[PDB]
């Protein structure tokens, strides 16, 4: 069984819990503790291997330079109707690279709450971003489940493309 140390990063309120949540129960949860901050395990057979996936919620307020030194991918999440949270990427990116000293990090961008209407946030404006750090743009909904499993297997996929594992 294979382990890949997945982290899970993006503002407040972009439904980090809600994917996190979904991947493992199939369940949308409609409140979900913000301060709650885990790591949870998923066995998952992604192209014929199985997997334990590790997955590291982030929360509480702004032992976690540990999980961002050893992490293997992020998934950076920003909520399509909440324009500040795509803003709020470049930082995330940013710090992942410093911490990992590297252009080339296992990550993906995810564009979450695809069900809500009229979002501020264009699929333009996310596939620009994700096109200038060469990395994959997901959209999810936590909600219906949609993209849910998209992300998290096309990180475990980034990460193999990365290294072996
Ligand atoms: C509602 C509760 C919830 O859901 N939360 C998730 C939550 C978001 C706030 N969080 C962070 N915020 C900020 N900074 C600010 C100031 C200005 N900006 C523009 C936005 C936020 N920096 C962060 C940061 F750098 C890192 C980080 C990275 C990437 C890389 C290596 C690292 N080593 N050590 C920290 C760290 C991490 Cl992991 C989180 C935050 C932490 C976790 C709280
Ligand atoms: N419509 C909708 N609401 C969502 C979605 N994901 C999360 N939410 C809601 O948005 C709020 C914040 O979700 P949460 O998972 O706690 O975000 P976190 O603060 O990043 O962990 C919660 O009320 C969720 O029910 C989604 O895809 N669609
Ligand atoms: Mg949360």
């Amino acid at each position: 069984m294979t382990e890949y140390k997945l982290v899970v990063v993006g503002a407040c309120g972009v439904g980090k819990s809600a994917l996190t949540i979904q991947l493992i129960q199939n369940h949308f949860v409609d409140e979900y503790d913000p301060t709650i901050e885990d790591s949870y395990r998923k066995q998952v057979v992604i192209d014929g291997e199985t997997c334990l996936l590790d997955i590291l919620d982030t929360a509480g307020q702004e032992m976690r330079d540990q999980y961002m030194r050893t992490g293997e991918g992020f998934l950076c999440v920003f909520a399509i109707n909440n324009t500040k949270s795509f803003e709020d990427i470049h930082h995330y990116r940013e710090q992942i690279k410093r911490v990992k000293d590297s252009e080339d990090v296992p990550m993906v961008l995810v564009g979450n709450k695809s069900d809500l209407p009229s979002r501020t946030v264009d699929t333009k404006q996310a596939q620009d971003l994700a096109r200038s750090y060469g990395i994959p743009f997901i959209e999810t909904s936590a909600k219906t489940r949609q993209g849910v499993d998209d992300a998290f297997y096309t990180l475990v996929r980034e990460i193999r493309k990365h290294k072996e594992k």
